[PDB]
């Protein structure tokens, strides 16, 4: 098989995601329409707050779960979403939209329709000023699991610009400064521009690695996987093994870009912390990539 | 430094490298043209004999000293072109090429073309059918040494398939089966098509990763496209590119195993590919050693 | 041999544009060599971008492109970042301008007079404008082809700051929910402006990233030639954008504000074209 | 539909057009083994001789009928690879190579056999010289019919790099050389270099803008890469196509008075810089007209 190169990065989870799956999962198995048994058993197994608990480990023990929540419902929404086209999902998750913002009162009768009311309201209840800040990246989201891909050559280093643009990844830290309580600056922002590029590159090519097989199927293939092994001829598994090795590269140009940035004196509390983050994301979402069964065949 | 992982390619230098040695530099050392003296002693270290004998280890015996002839003459002649022009050089060369053929002669007074002519006559000489195979190769090579590179910016991709056609490392390929008494036919060098790609783009890329530093002093090599294109250093783009030759050298194996499984192959391909397989250790061995590439 | 092909797209004039044009003209030539020449028609082509502005809020958009165009270029150590980067803050207004550096005031009043007009349009404009002026003062690249390069300009921020700042001028509220609508609309419209941009002005950047040397290279043909292909290829995108505006309005998506939206798209478009041939900024 | 822009070249047939064909026709219709009528049928309907003669309007009567011949056997051979796996045709047409080079006997009960051995016996008794001028390239493009195709990334700039180096195109230049008789010097060839090039992109893309559709049944032309590049319909990128082809038609003109007016041109090279204008046109007018192309 396929065996991962050496790390000086380790997968950490939340303290308390036992506790934290319990309450989400229970919450969602008593409100969510699931359609048979075998579908609440398929949801428990999924674990989606431990998923969450993987990826923001440091996040405050107070407010891990809103993560697990909103994560929750987009992973349950995309699932619907997968038996509806663009113009359907389009329109329903533009419909929830409003209802985010809180804009617009849910109808009770419909689950997904106050749970998102009810999240996003729960949110302004812990931090106003904070959960308006990611509002923007989760609905840029949102809009873009309907998003119709457009197929045109790239290679590799155009592929991997495009994740570096990665809504998902996008939302991934916004949500996790959220869960941290980090209310970054704009100029702290824009201070680990290039520390945001390189990491939502390593997330991405991860999953590539490991979603290949799946994506391999067709029964429109955008993979580095696919990328590396037709530019440079060599097999798939090849490729993977390069690609890992470039990601170690990535691993180690994040340790150096967070040491340029303190020895400039830039490295704020914030930061110091933000960047952390960033680094358990990287080493939570491979263990992710090397587990879920989003990724089975 | 730079740290190369894991080959199970093993380098090998021809036996009687240190007499060809002698003789060849010889040879040289009387009839080339030399400026002074430091020429001659840089010319002696430089060993063009000794890095022939690392490429073709496995060439026969009474043939070697030709092939550390033909490549002494080139990277002679490569040296003298630093100072000329895209006229003047394409010229210096292209006049060579007749003589070479032997239809022309070679003046006397002059060096470059009697040793020229000496060498081929010498070749066809001892084998008339394949002096001759290389006649082309060298030719297209020649040519090549003078030629301006063309304006259009290359990714990762495009760069490697340009390598894969690389005149020179075709010479190298050509130079070596004649060095062997190889006689392939031509159903069966296409039979080892990409064999000869995957090879050509491996000697290429290990090539660009010791010479990196060098060219870097003004660039079309796979250390500064990759390291762009993964937005990583030189260093951390050599490292990648690096671990990509030792799966082009698994993949190689596969050509390999692959062409007889189909159909078991000739002892002429059985051999050649095996020649292709030192010519990958050989030059990675080269580029981390020879001076061509230090500053 | 340049002989622009067919278009459909006729381009208008802001019948105000002479009245406007002196009007703000006068202004900086007072708060602000021996030569100023104007010759450029600074108010001139922002009367060809948004000839359907309100009248009363023409004024505004000339201001912000006779400074805005007066920076881009013009004032412009290739890292002066410091320079724009010490208008943000004037601009939000939580900076007080020194009056004695008319740059300064100049944009203070500016947007001040911006906000009293309209406030929530006014802020609406002001990420945009920061972006566009963040962006370029140097940081680009790596290997660049034809397709990378109209990909990278469909999300061109000036672009985005031409619908910012036309929204503005015609009074157009559009939420977030129609503007999506509009993505594809939008990046097509960006194309167009950048390329047609890039014709005209290949020989004055040239005096690097431009579509003319890109498709010279790839096609292997002369600048000039290169300019006719990528001609050819906007009037596609004029085109496409038909299809495009046909299909927002059959979809049932199409929304009185969008449908006005687009066409000034159009506006965008064909006043860019007659603007680059004529501006001498481009010396003609 | 789609509309040509405007040209300055035309399209021209051979004089001897009408004779060439019938002898061509009888020829092979009754050495080639037809499977039935409906064969023989289609076959006329092809006029394969009457396609040379668009091509190389300007061949010398006495040699037209070789083209003909050279051509037709080479499209009835792309058929039946057209029924053979990779392996099979690469075979096929290694056998026929040894036999065209004379050096092997053709077996007179198997038509394709010795219908290739006659023609090269044929060519070189007419000019051994010339004839043995143009066995690399049609070699060269037999080998390629049956070549697996490396599918990758690649942008316009590389699709077009690439058909510069077009086997066919190659093979259509040389042929027309040989019909016309030109002998071109090696230095004579390398100084139109960038027309040839240019002259082979130009054939390429009129190709694929007409062969498109019929590629679009259940992969790599400047059609689908252009209208994926600007994101516009492949009809469109057809439009923007042709007239990127006129622009080559200008380079063209351009790249012959300044090789003129810099005293490069020969009177061989006059007569080949025209010929492969006509290529151009005619290769314009046939992929307009073939039904190679057609549903
Ligand atoms: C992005 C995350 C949550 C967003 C909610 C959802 C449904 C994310 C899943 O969207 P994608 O995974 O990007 O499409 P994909 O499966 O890759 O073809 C956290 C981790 C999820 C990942 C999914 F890839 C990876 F980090
Ligand atoms: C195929 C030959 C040698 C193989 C060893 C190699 C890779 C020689 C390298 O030839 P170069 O194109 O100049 O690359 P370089 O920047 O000098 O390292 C013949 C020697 C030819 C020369 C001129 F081509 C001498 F350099
Ligand atoms: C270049 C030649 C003729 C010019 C007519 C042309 C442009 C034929 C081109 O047919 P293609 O659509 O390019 O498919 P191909 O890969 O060439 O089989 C002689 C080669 C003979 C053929 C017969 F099979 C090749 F098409
Ligand atoms: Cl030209
Ligand atoms: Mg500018
Ligand atoms: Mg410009």
């Amino acid at each position: 098989s396929l065996e991962p190169p050496p790390s000086t990065f380790q997968p950490l989870c939340h303290p308390l995601v036992e506790e934290v799956s319990k309450e989400v999962d229970g919450y969602f198995l008593q409100h969510w329409n699931f359609p048979n048994e075998k579908a609440r058993k398929k949801f428990v197994a999924a674990g989606f707050s431990r998923v969450t608990c993987l990826y923001f480990p440091k996040a405050l023990d107070d407010r891990i779960h809103f993560a697990c929540r909103l994560l929750t419902v987009l992973f349950l929404i995309d699932d619907l979403l997968e038996y509806m086209s663009f113009e359907e999902g389009s329109a329903y998750n533009e419909k929830l939209i409003p209802i985010s913002r809180g804009d617009v009162l849910p109808d009770r009768s419909i689950p997904v329709e106050y749970i998102i009311y009810d999240l996003w309201e729960s949110m302004r209840a812990h931090d106003r000023e904070m959960a308006d800040e990611i509002l923007e990246p989760v609905f840029l989201f949102m809009r873009a699991q309907t998003d119709r891909t457009r197929a045109r050559p790239m290679g590799l280093g155009g592929y991997l610009e495009y994740r570096e643009r990665d809504v998902g990844k996008e939302l991934l830290a916004a949500l996790m400064r959220f869960s941290m309580g980090l209310k970054l600056s704009p100029s702290e922002l824009q201070r680990v521009r290039e520390i945001d590029a390189n990491c939502s590159k390593h997330l991405s090519v991860v999953n590539d690695i490991y979603s290949y097989e799946k994506e391999l199927y067709t029964s429109i293939l955008c993979t580095s996987v696919q990328i590396l092994a037709q530019e440079a001829d060599v097999t798939a598994e090849a490729a993977k093994r390069v690609l890992f090795v470039m990601c170690r590269e990535w691993e180690l140009r994040h340790q150096l870009l967070v040491a340029r940035l303190s020895a400039e004196g830039l490295e704020t509390p914030g930061l110091a912390a933000y960047v952390e983050g960033l680094e358990y994301q990287m080493s939570g979402n491979e263990l992710w990539s090397q587990t879920t069964l989003r990724y089975s065949v």
